[PDB]
RNA sequence: GCCAGCACCUUUGCUGGCUCCGGUGCGCUUGUGACGGCCCGUGAAAAUCCACAGGAAGGAAUAGUUUUCAUGCCAGGUCGUACUGUC
């Protein structure tokens, strides 16, 4: 409840003129920054959606030159669509874009729709890449171990046997849903580069025809 | 178990002794104790036995209560079992 009203202020905020006073401009850029923060790691979590509205409304603006947030809002954008593999999250911001761009007839700048060119669910890497070196112990070597009665090690073989399905079908569900929301984002990105260049913005060509030769071999 | 002696056309067995004291191990077989190393779901389940918390209930005037102390009584059915012998 009380997350709920402090987004639904923080929006309030956020949605400023720039005709009023400069204090109520300072206490909307504060709320933009403050939501530009939480996002960071509240994106799991109840009332995303107004976050990322208020946020990229921040971002479509006609001129977002003089917002000194634009910079960061955008870096946040990029780094949580590059973040992000199964693809949820992107389909869900993509939805509101898509719905934002419709309302301003496809006019944005074209460092707004760069965001897109950092989709990940949109990318195909090689199956065995190289992570980090990460390093732990294996198990818990067996003079080091903590008493555990019958029942207790009977409870741990239980819950074990649990986990390991569990696994199983998150991996499973993971793997069909990545298909289907990459599915839907090729539709939308595509829609939104046509669109683009049929209206033909000149300061946009370079960037749409820059994610239609990165995002082309990726569709059917 | 090892001896010695005396009995018989026969189951023809009787008697007398000694069966003691030690040492040794990169030895083989096997059991076991404390460790050390590595793998890994803290490494099959169940019948079965025991204990612990808890404080219900019970206990006295010509045999109070309990009998995880001691001694004493009774019983234990069905099927396999001779012989040989891919693991």
């Amino acid at each position: 409840y009380n997350y709920k009203n402090y987004v639904g202020r923080l929006q309030s905020l956020s949605k400023t003129p720039s005709n009023a006073a400069p204090i109520q401009v300072s206490l909307g850029i504060l709320a933009t920054q403050a939501a530009k923060e939480l996002i960071s790691t509240a994106s799991h979590f109840n009332f995303r959606t107004d976050i990322f509205t208020l946020l990229l409304r921040r971002i479509c603006k006609p001129r977002i030159s003089t917002d000194p947030t634009s910079i960061q809002i955008i870096q946040t954008f990029e780094t949580l669509l590059n973040e992000d593999e199964e693809g949820s999250i992107s389909f869900e911001i993509l939805r509101i874009f898509n719905k934002i761009l419709k309302t301003r007839n496809f006019n944005i700048e074209e460092s707004v729709l760069n965001m897109l060119l950092s989709l990940d669910v949109l990318h195909d890497y090689d199956p065995n890449t190289k992570l980090k070196g990460n390093v732990s112990a294996p198990k818990l070597k067996k003079k080091d171990r903590v008493h555990l009665s019958k029942k207790q090690r009977k409870a741990r073989k239980e819950m074990q046997q649990i986990e390991e399905e569990m696994r199983n079908a998150e991996q499973a569900v993971s793997a069909e849903e990545r298909e289907r929301n990459q599915s839907e984002i090729l539709k939308i990105v595509f829609t939104i580069y046509l669109n683009i260049l049929k209206n033909n913005a000149k300061t946009l060509i370079g960037s749409v025809l820059e994610g239609l030769t990165k995002f082309g071999n990726m569709a059917n």
